[PDB]
């Protein structure tokens, strides 16, 4: 076990904690920043893809379709597929105790 505070760490399994409904980042040329939605493999490829839904309205992406299969629903242009093992986790809007005494 690692020497910390903070635990729920499972490297040997996806990478972090990477899963629908948290944030994640993807390591591409674009830097943009999106959230986890659907995290499955199309029947064709086995590969754990993670769709992440972009904030930004960008030209180019889906409206939250994978191969021509909806998964979720999302905005149009702000649905962006990528392989969930190349993802990173999202500490962009994560709070850790609001307030130093916690004892009320």
């Amino acid at each position: 076990g690692s020497s910390g505070s903070s635990g729920l760490a499972m490297p040997p399994g996806n990478s972090h904690g990477l899963e629908v409904g948290s944030l994640a980042e993807v390591k591409e040329n674009p830097p943009f920043y999106g959230v986890i939605r659907w995290i499955g493999q199309p029947p064709g490829l086995n590969e754990v893809l993670a769709g992440l839904e972009l904030e930004d309205e960008c030209a180019g992406c889906t409206d939250g379709t994978f191969r021509g299969t909806r998964y979720f629903t999302c905005a149009l242009k702000k649905a962006l597929f990528v392989k969930l093992k190349s993802c990173r986790p999202d500490s962009r809007f994560a709070s850790l105790q609001p307030s130093g005494p916690s004892s009320g």
